[PDB]
């Protein structure tokens, strides 16, 4: 019994179902909960014996590496596979583009199905290589950002892709934003370039795109050029002469094939805004972060299909409905649309249409449909998912068993994963297939996340179970955010100098007497 | 016998001579045709293990590459050696130079043979170093591209290997063509700097070079300096301060040492430009085609001494005057002038002089000295030689039979080479000292290149000897042209779409019972509509054979839907009475897609227009006309 | 045996390294003994690739391997080392220092005060060189640009040259002693995009104006678009231009402490380091990246003895050759601490040398003859008050050792238990030239002994230019083949480099300097044959002086040459006609050389005249007035050659009256 973690107190373990394991295609990552224990373990005492040879069988190299791990959380100078070199594009595209070209890739399901398409890798390096050879003529070279202001289709993940093919960082702004917030990031980043469409498809009715640059880019002057796509074909809209140019038009000049631009390990992968903060990730880390969060947390297979139903202007878009699922071969699930249109049983087509295996979505989803579409889930067949996940905000004990029996028929595993933009990926979370789960907890947290509770007043790391605090680790991790834009102070002012040693995630958590997390929101 | 291939009918099979072997260096590199056909079998199944063991031998690669062969024809993204870096003038210059500084490398001939000079390899690292440096200083990078305007002499090779140390893609424009040509290829290119000089001499006269680039760069708002080379060191030569600046000025300022650039094997060499179009050639892939042909074809030794009698304004002195041979390390003869100055032997005079052992020169070279200079040849001692080519078009029997007896006395092996400017080098030629020739025919394809007859009509492939048809070839091979320079559409359209799954020559051909082709002319036009071969120059006599017609141009376009559409400009309801002219005289899907009545071929002009003998005004009536 | 020509070496006995310097050697040296050497050195001449190789794979870390251990030839002038290699220098001096041991000590900083003393360790030098590279960055410095420095010899000066080298730029270290004209000079040749300084400097206790200068002489320098300045006094009445101007401390703050190092070519430009030659315009000398390390850390190695344990105080300024190579690289890449001092040897009182060594338990000591001799005459009661035991190698560098002052250096200094190197090289060396390895050549005091790794030394015959073969001979010192840290170009004028260097005796390298050859081998330096003066180890252009006098309007002609000094070693004297109080002139012409080019390029005299000795030509014939200013005057033979040899009595009784 728990004195302090009352939320703890008399919860059933529940176990992984057996289907979960009558589905796999072949034997798990990690055995039983024992083994992950020893894995973790050694991840927090043996950092460099650890990621060292995963960053080698996981990631592609141009240059190997030669110091696994470098800086401290006090002194704000991580680093990770210091010296080598690698490109993004080339581990989540060309690499299984030679493979196998036909092997799906970005599984589109437009606003519309009569709008829906899938991408081979073959198809994905054809479309990534001449959008980066339009940017490459326009002189975007590595060191330049370009910026992305599109709805989460196949365009988005080419553009994401494309720029980081020339070793440029993408800084994805999620289409909804206003013409200011689009006019305060693209000049934080004096962003030389733009990719964007004419208008959105949002649920039945258009979205203005364009329109919202155009008002925006008046205050923009680093911009030199935006790439257009048609995703509607309005005429009325209007292109800007000498500054504006069509997609389709400019990809068609140039061929198949662009090669793939090495960037250093720490050269920055993205920049993603949260006045705002860009949020700035290295190349190595991320990816390697991204790539293990995904095979482990959701057991992710070479057969496996993801479906995550987010968007690429945050952080879970990003890590995985792109960079996680891409980078392991396997198809993912881009959704333009909303969960609502049609009606309130596309999230459930699209997973019986596609087979996928996984599924991954945020509780505010899980709430809208149990007060709403509960009944479109006995139409459509489910019989494929071994994996459902959440991702926003904490999950209700009551959503939870909801998710569990409705959307999981009591045959699924469940992952509850904690984790912010500043971590990459999954920073505590339940292992599909391993980790038995505490309706409302994250479990343990992930292979380099050494996790622990701080009391707020004194300041000084709360030893032994059972207690509660703000929640903080102890050390720096692959996919950790490496800075802020142009401002590294308030990068320290926000996580590291709170609690020098700690990295501070701000939010207030309780660890039970099992060591299961339970995240009891911000501070 | 034949009842196709006629050209093949009673043509004895000729052996090559038995002074070939006498005069060969070493033993050949390929022992006898039956070798031969063993490895051209592996390079068309497996390229991979014939290629990429090739690739590592006769090239030096600064990061290896994981894959040897990528893409295909029907996708146009076709590559080799991903992953690998080098650079061009490190395999052609640097490491020769290392391994031997004072054997030549450029036996430069000029027009005047008073100014004439030989670069050994180490010569030939500091000058080019020494351009690349200042070009270096002037903000010449990875990425840019630098047109030359030179004549074919020591500074045109230096220009050329100096924009590709620094990785830069040089556009070389033959110093024959006016500011008008000039303007055209520099500015599609949008060239940051320029190389050239003052004046040229070719035949004795003074050409002029500086005059015809001022006249040009008033319109290339791109170029930010010129270099300019004091070939004559004529004072009324002007220089526009800020802009252009002395090759002996710059070049003083800078060592004769300078790091070469890597880049990768897809990253552009070289643009050359042919409205021209501008054919892109790798990195890689290009120059292991230059080697291997070289190599193999002509049979080059690290002893012998290459004279290509071509200008590096066109693919031939591109890749068997520069790269073939500096690439195998052997000295290449670059000759300024022409075959008649100062007089009609001095072709012969050159391969005396320095002991030529290879020789290659276009017909059209052959038939002025047979009609002009004829017994100026047995003046010469020609005993060096063991290979004679021939570049550009089909050689006569005749013309074979003179080169064979005039100039190599009949010891010599011949080796008719085809091949065009987008091949990047040799598709069929007969291997020197391995095929033997029919005179007229360039025998087997190369390594590398699937040959394949199709029907023009049909594109269905031709099986069987005794044959006729378009030529074309059935995979993408290293050396192959990657784009055209930002127009990658119209590279499909002429090259990969009229024949999908084919590379289309544009040429026709024919094979005979011993798999001989035999070069024929120019096919015609070719548009593919929905799978119809249209003939444009078939559809406008039919539109001309109206009575209300006065004059009728027809064009193709490309169509996201049908591939390309053809459409009829006309010069006098009634476009539906000649739609079905066209129906009825050639056929019923020959129909135009659209007949557009004008008030007044330049149909350059009219694929531009439509797609969206000067006599300019007429112009702005067929926009307007279009529209309507 | 005795000599003919060499007679510095007469009579000279050999003196074997003491038996202490093994007791306080760490380890086993690194040479067994001469024999060694005479083997090892063999083959670094008639096998540079095997000997060359091995060494550089082993005391460089490389991002690409070589291909080509060497190339080129010194008469064309494109000699090049381990071509095809790829490396970075800071990641050499720091990086991998920093990931073995982050808290061995880097740069042990004592200030001109010794209250604002520091000390950085490897792990700290990281931080802050990745910190700056990142503002550098950020400005659009990239490899291929040059980046100026104008800073006192502290840590920010050695922050700067790693953080710009990190990014693959070439730095460009002015002498904090210059003025805004020779800023100027400097900053205009190379393109400068950017200026690293500080607000004002710390020297004697006394504030140096360093912005100040800048911002004079920024106003002509249009390429320069960014400068950072350090608060090395805070001082709030220094004004920063709006748009240009950024302070240190507040630019790095905004970037993290790990910037990844730009891999760059072994023969791509590592710095530019101008220097004063026979024209009135400086030359740019630059050196390359692998080769120049290679060559600091053998030397610094071999030469020094110096090994991980050790600590090196070496008393230069990295405004010159000398702070570059064994304050900063040689010392660094080696992993070792090096002491950098900001202030002078006088400050507080003359034993500051010798409480820093104690301080610190330094193990090697490398300083200027000008400061020995300077320490002799004022400060040798304070070396009693120190305990120097820590101390095995004896360093000298920059101009002649007295046979003197290599006794009082030996016994006061070392307490004669202390190997000297009296090193012989020069800024387009790189690298030592002819140096005693410690431990391991005896040593003839005043002679530099025996040519290094890679130096195939000759003396050739200034009449005919033939080498000179077999020993007790003379003429002048030549190099018979280039080396790793050879200076490869004179910046955007490869010319005067081989006009200077290559050219006047092909197939060699000039030095400059006449040089003697002993029966045994060692190598006696003469001095210069180009009239170079050498004022207290500062190079000095005769001509850019000249040049400083006529830009005073009062002045038609001024003739400037060189002289011996008790002091200095050299100074240099100027001879002044005017157009037209005498000793108050003289202060404003000497003033005038001060404004222009440096306090320390200063004439010592100005000696004014009525008109200067010419040819029949016009010339003005310096070699009357060097043998005036000595008392050679009797040594000037036939005049009737001159145009005005009435001129020569004029001139001997000016420089009799007024030096003084
Ligand atoms: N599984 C979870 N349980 C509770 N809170 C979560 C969970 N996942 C994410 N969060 C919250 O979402 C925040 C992430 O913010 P951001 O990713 O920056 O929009 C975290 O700081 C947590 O407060
Ligand atoms: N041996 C040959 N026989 C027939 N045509 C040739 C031959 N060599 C080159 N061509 C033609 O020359 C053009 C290519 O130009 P070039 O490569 O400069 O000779 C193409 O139209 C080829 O068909
Ligand atoms: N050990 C030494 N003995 C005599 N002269 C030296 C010695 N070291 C340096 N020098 C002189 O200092 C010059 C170096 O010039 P710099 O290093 O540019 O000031 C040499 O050319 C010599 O004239
Ligand atoms: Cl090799
Ligand atoms: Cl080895
Ligand atoms: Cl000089």
């Amino acid at each position: 019994t728990h004195n302090v973690v009352h939320e703890a107190n008399g919860v059933k373990l529940r176990e992984t179902p057996k289907e979960f394991f009558e589905r796999q295609p072949n034997k798990g990552h990690i055995h039983d909960v024992n083994q992950y224990k020893q894995m973790y373990e050694q991840s927090i005492k043996d950092p460099q014996g650890f990621f060292g040879p995963l960053a080698k069988e996981l990631l592609s190299w141009d240059h190997d590496f030669h110091t696994v791990k470098s800086g401290t959380l006090k002194n704000g100078d991580a680093a990770w596979f210091l010296g080598g070199e690698l490109n993004a594009s080339y581990n989540c595209v060309d690499r299984h583009a030679f493979a196998n070209p036909d092997k799906p890739a970005l599984i589109c399901e437009a606003d519309d199905e009569k709008d829906s398409h899938i991408l081979t890798y073959g198809d994905l390096l054809r479309e990534v290589s001449k959008v980066a050879g339009v940017l490459q003529s326009w002189g975007i070279k590595k060191g330049d950002t370009v910026a992305v202001y599109l709805p989460m289709n196949a365009q988005a993940i080419i553009a994401m892709l494309a720029i980081a093919r020339l070793g440029a960082a993408h800084s994805v702004i999620f289409a909804g934003f206003s013409a200011g917030s689009i006019k305060d990031r693209v000049n934080d980043a004096s962003c030389k370039a733009l990719i964007t469409c004419d208008e959105g498809k949002r649920g039945g009715r258009t979205t203005n795109i364009k329109k919202l640059c155009d008002e925006a880019l008046v205050d923009c002057p680093t911009v030199e050029k935006v790439l257009v796509y048609k995703r509607t074909n309005n005429p009325e809209i209007h292109l800007t002469e000498g500054r504006d140019y069509y997609w389709d038009v400019e990809t068609a000049k140039f061929p198949g094939y662009l090669p793939p631009v090495s960037v250093n390990s720490e050269d920055p992968l993205f920049l993603l805004y949260t006045t705002p903060k860009g949020v700035v990730h290295s190349t190595a880390g991320y990816l390697l972060g991204a790539a293990l969060s995904t095979k482990y947390i959701f057991d992710i297979h070479p057969e496996d299909i993801l479906f995550t139903a987010g968007d690429v202007g945050w952080i879970t878009g990003h890590t995985y409905a792109l960079y996680g699922p891409l980078l392991l071969g396997v198809p993912t699930i881009i959704f333009e649309g909303t969960p609502a249109y049609p009606d309130y049983g596309r999230f459930w087509q699209i997973v019986e249409k596609h087979k996928a295996t996984h599924f991954y979505v945020a509780p505010t989803a899980l709430r809208l449909l149990r007060k709403a579409g509960e009944q479109e889930i006995a139409k459509y067949d489910l019989s494929s998912l071994r994996t459902l996940g959440s991702v926003g905000e904490p999950i209700s004990p009551d959503i939870w068993e909801w998710y569990n029996e409705f959307v999981g028929k009591n045959q699924c595993h469940i992952s509850d994963t904690y984790w912010q933009t500043e971590s990459g990926s999954h920073l505590i979370a339940p292992l599909a297939g391993v980790v038995p789960n505490k309706p409302g907890s994250a479990s343990y947290p992930f292979f380099g996340i050494d996790a622990a509770l701080i009391d707020p007043v004194t300041g000084v790391e709360i030893e032994g179970n059972d207690a509660e605090g703000v929640l903080a680790i102890k050390d720096h991790w692959p996919s950790m955010a490496r800075t802020v834009y142009k401002n590294h102070t308030k990068y320290m002012d926000t996580y590291m100098n709170p609690y020098p040693g700690y990295y501070f995630t701000g939010d207030g958590a309780a660890r039970d007497h099992d060591g299961y997390y339970w995240i009891r929101g911000r501070v």
